[PDB]
C-alpha cells in the first residue's frame, strides 16, 4: 500500500503547511508581544517566548514542514540566534509567491528570481554596516543591553553587562588579523541567596566549593587529581603514596590539592579542595590530572566568604571566571538564557568587526535597493523580484502590529521618510510607537545574524517550491 | 495526538476560567459573610471561611487557573495573609479588562497600562502610612484584636492578646536599625480541661510533662539527652555510666536530667523529666544534647500543678513560652489558627514599623491618586489606567454587599465624603452599616500585606493576558 500527492494540489498542500507553522508563530515575533504555553499529557506546564525552545517540542504532520523545521533547528544549533526571523521570513516569501501562481508562471522561474535577488541583499548588507572594535566599550555596552533586554532587571544588570564586556576583552585576541574570541574561555559560578550586587569578574578561576586548612596561599603550585586523592606491606604502600606527594610535589611548592581521609589531617598539619573545573584549571594553571609531573602554577590561592557561604579561588591569564550569586535557582536558570546568550551575541560581533541597525531599517533599505535592481533584469523574472521586495517589506508590517500600532499608516509614513534619504537609520520604535532614529536609541545587531537569517529563509522556501510530487511506501 | 487553543477565543476561555474561580470565592471575602464546605468521596466533611484552606483542596481543569492558584498558594506560603484579597483583586482586574477588548485595543497596551499604574499605587501606600513601635502597646493591642476577631471569644482573649504582645516585646530586638522579631522564638504549650483564664506567659521554657523527685531546684545546670538517658564487665560499664554523670556533671550542679530505670531510684535518692523541646532548651539554657560538656544553665527549675495536672518549668532570656490550657482539643486546634497567625501578623507589623487603615479606605485613596495621574499619560494607555482605578474601586463594592447594604448607594456616599478630604480614614463599617472613621474603630493592617496583595494580583493577571496560544502534546 502506497500513497501519492500530485500536481498544483501538492504545491497548495505544502504552501498551506508552511503558512500553518507561520501562523502558529507569527504573533510571537519579539521583544514586546504575546507568548505561548506548552503542556504535557503528563500534566506538566511551560511558558516561553523563544521559538527555538518552542520548536524543540512542536507537533509535525507533514514531512516538508518537519524538514523546514529541521533546517531552522540546525540554524539555531549553529547560532542560537535569528531562529524566529528565519521562519517568519520564509513564511511570507512562500505566501507572496502564491499570488504569482494564479498568473501561471512556471515554478522554476520563481525559484530563479528568488535566488537572484538574494545576491543583491547579501551585497547590500555588506555595504551599509559600520565597523566596531574591542576598544569601543559603550557601543559594546549597547550591544550587550540589546541582547540582555526584555526583562526589566536589564537596567540593574547594566554593570553586569560591563563585567562580561571586560571579561571578553581579557579573553579576546587577534587571529587572522581579526579580533578573536570563543565562549568556552569564560568560567561561570552560581550560588543562591544573593543578588545582582553580588556579581563579579575574577580574571582567574573560581572553585565554588566549601572546605585546619589555611585561608591563604601564595606563589605556589597546584595538584589536580582524578577522583579522590602482602596485606600489611600493601596497606602501608597506600600510606606512603601521601608522603610521596610531599617528597617531590610539595618540595616544589604545590600548596593546594584539588580532588574530583589521612590527608585531611596530614595536610592541615596545605589546602585540599573537594571534570570541567579540572579542565579550566588545566587551561589556567598549566596543570594536568602518582607522577611528579602534571603540576599547575598560580600566584595566589584563597578561600573567602561570598555572601551566604565560603568559596575558593585560584588567581595563563587567557581564561576568566565571572561570579554569580543569585537569589534563587530560578535566577541561575534564566541567567544562562540571558548572560551566556549575550556573551555569544557579543562574540559574534567581535568576530564580525562590523555592525548594523536593527529597527527593521536594514530590511527597509534592502527593499529600496531591490526596487532599483529589478528593472535591469526585465524578464518574467522581474515579477518575482518585485514580489520578494514586497514580501520582505512585509516583515516590519508585522513587527509594528505587535506594538499595537495601526501598521499600514506607520509603514507609509516610514517609507516616505526613508525615501528622501533623511536617515540611514530611521525605523520603528516599539515603545514610543513612532518613527525614530534606531541608532541613537542604541538598538544594535550583528550583520552575520541577518545574513544567516535571509540565507536560511531562501534555502527553506526553495525546498518547498522545487518539489512536484510525494510518494510514500 | 495534539490539542490547540487559539485567537480571541483563547483569551475568552482563560478570562472565563479566572472569572470562574473568582465567582467560586467572591462571596467569602470576610470577616462577616457566608462560608463554604468541602466533602470527600470517602464521606468526610469540612467547614471553612479560609481561602488558603479552600485552595489546599480545589478542583482545577484549566492549567492557567492551576498556575494562578499556585501563585496564590506561594503568596500564602510566604505570608499566610492576603490570600483571598489577591485572588479577588485579580479577578476584577481581569473582568474589567474584558470591557476594553470590544474596543479592539491590542492586549500588549493593556498590559502596559496595568503595569504602569501599579507604580503609583505602590508609591501611594508608602506615602499615607503612620509609624509604630514596640512601645505603642494599645495600638499593638488593636492590631492583635483585628487579627484575632471574627470569633466572639476575642473579647475574653483581650488579656491573651496582651500576653502575646508582651511576649513579642521580650522576643523583639533591633536589627538593621529596625525592630526585629521572628515567630520561632516563642514556645507554646497545650493541655485540655482548662479555660482562657488558665493562659499565661512565662519569660522562660515550659516542659509540658508529668513525672521521689524534688518539686523545686535552684541555681543549677541542665542535662539534655538524645532518646532515653565480656558480659559482666560490660553489664557494669552501663551502671558506671550513671555515676559518670554525677562525677563531673552533678559536681557542677546539673540538678535536672531531661530525656527524649536505675536512675529513677538513684536520682530520687535530682530531677529526671520524660526534639523541638530540646532545641528550645538549647536556645534558652545554652545546653546541647556521655560527655562532661554540652551543659545548660538556669536560675530556677520547678514542677507545679497547672489546672487539672502537673507541669515542669525551666526559668538566655530571648525565648519565651506562653501557656495554654484550653477546654478541649478543638480549642487548641483553633488556637493555632488564631494565636500563631496573630503573632505572625504582629511580627509583620514590627518589621514594617509603619501601618495603614483597613476599611477599604486605603483602596479608595489609591483610586483618588490614580484618577489624577492618568491624564498626564494621555495615550491609549489612559483607558487602561482609568479602568484599573475603577476596578480596584470595585473591591469595597463587594465588601459592603457581604454586610447586606445596598452597595451603590453606600459607595457614592463614601466617595462624596472622601472627595472633600473630610478624613484620611473614612471607610465602610460592616456592623453599623455606615460610613465611619475606621481608625478610631481600631481596625488596623500592615502595609506589607497590601503591597504583596496588589503585587500578586498584577502578576497573575499579566500571566493571563500575555498568553495568545496553548498547545498540548
Ligand atoms: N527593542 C527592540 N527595538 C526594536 N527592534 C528590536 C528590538 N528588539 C529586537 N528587535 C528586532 O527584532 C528582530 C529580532 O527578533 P527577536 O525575536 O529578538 O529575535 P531573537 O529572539 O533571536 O532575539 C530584529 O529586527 C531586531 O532588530
Ligand atoms: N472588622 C473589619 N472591619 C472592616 N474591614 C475589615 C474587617 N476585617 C477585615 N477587614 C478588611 O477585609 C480585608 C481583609 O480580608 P480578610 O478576609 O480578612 O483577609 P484574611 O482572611 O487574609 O484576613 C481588608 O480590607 C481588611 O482591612
Amino acid at each position: 500500500g502506497s500513497s501519492r500527492t500530485y500536481g498544483k494540489e501538492a504545491l497548495r498542500a505544502n504552501i498551506a503547511a508552511v503558512k500553518a507553522i507561520e501562523e502558529a508563530l507569527k504573533s510571537t515575533y519579539g521583544p514586546r508581544g504575546m507568548d505561548k504555553m506548552l503542556v504535557d499529557s503528563l500534566g506538566d506546564i511551560t511558558i516561553t517566548n523563544d521559538g527555538a525552545t518552542i520548536l524543540d517540542k512542536m507537533d509535525l504532520q507533514h514531512p516538508t514542514g518537519k524538514l523546514l523545521v529541521q533546517i531552522a533547528k540546525g540554524q539555531d544549533e549553529e547560532t542560537a540566534d535569528g531562529t524566529k526571523t528565519a521562519v517568519i521570513l520564509a513564511g511570507e516569501l512562500a505566501k507572496k509567491a502564491e499570488d504569482l501562481l494564479y498568473k501561471e508562471i512556471h515554478p522554476t522561474i520563481i525559484v530563479s528570481g528568488y535566488k537572484k535577488a538574494e545576491e543583491i541583499a547579501l551585497k547590500t548588507i555588506q555595504e551599509i554596516a559600520q565597523p566596531v572594535t574591542i576598544n569601543d566599550t559603550d557601543v559594546l555596552r549597547k550591544v550587550a543591553l540589546t541582547s540582555l533586554g526584555s526583562k526589566a532587571v536589564a537596567g540593574a544588570r547594566e554593570y553586569l553587562a560591563d563585567l562580561v564586556v571586560k571579561a571578553v576583552a581579557q579573553v579576546a585576541e587577534l587571529r587572522g588579523d581579526k579580533w578573536y574570541v570563543d565562549l568556552d574561555n569564560v568560567q561561570i559560578v552560581k550560588k543562591h541567596g544573593g543578588s545582582v550586587n553580588d556579581t563579579q569578574l575574577v580574571y582567574g578561576i573560581v572553585v565554588d566549593k566549601e572546605v585546619g586548612m589555611p585561608k591563604r596561599i601564595e606563589n605556589a603550585k597546584i595538584a589536580l587529581l582524578d577522583a579522590s586523592l602482602q596485606m600489611h606491606k600493601f596497606l602501608e604502600e597506600e600510606e606512603n603514596i601521601l608522603k610521596e606527594k610531599v617528597d617531590k610535589i610539595a618540595a616544589t611548592g604545590a600548596n593546594v590539592v584539588i580532588c574530583q581521609e589521612v590527608a585531611q589531617h596530614y595536610l592541615a598539619k596545605i589546602l585540599a579542595v573537594r571534570k570541567s573545573d579540572l579542565e579550566k584549571l588545566a587551561r589556567a594553571t598549566g596543570g594536568r590530572v602518582l607522577t611528579s609531573q602534571d603540576l599547575g602554577y598560580a600566584a595566589l590561592v584563597e578561600e573567602r566568604k561570598v555572601g551566604e557561604d565560603k568559596m575558593v579561588f585560584v588567581e595563563n591569564p587567557k581564561s576568566v571566571s565571572i561570579l554569580i550569586r543569585g537569589g534563587l535557582e530560578r535566577v541561575v536558570d534564566e541567567t544562562e538564557r540571558a548572560l551566556r546568550d549575550a556573551l555569544g551575541t557579543v562574540a559574534d560581533v567581535i568576530r564580525d568587526g562590523r555592525a548594523v541597525a536593527g529597527g527593521g531599517a536594514v530590511e527597509i533599505e534592502i527593499a529600496k535597493r531591490l526596487r532599483k535592481y529589478a528593472p535591469q533584469v526585465g524578464g518574467k523574472e522581474q515579477l518575482a523580484i518585485e514580489a520578494y521586495a514586497n514580501a520582505i517589506e512585509g516583515l516590519i508590517m508585522i513587527l509594528a502590529e505587535n506594538a499595537g500600532l495601526d501598521p499600514i499608516d506607520k509603514l507609509m509614513q516610514l517609507r516616505s521618510l526613508h525615501e528622501n534619504e533623511t536617515n540611514k537609520w530611521y525605523g520603528l520604535n516599539l515603545f514610543t510607537g513612532n518613527p525614530e532614529d534606531m541608532w541613537k536609541l542604541g538598538v544594535i545587531e550583528p550583520a552575520l545574524v541577518k545574513m544567516n537569517a535571509v540565507k536560511a529563509a531562501t534555502e527553506a522556501v526553495t525546498l518547498v517550491l522545487r518539489i512536484d510530487d510525494i510518494v510514500a511506501a
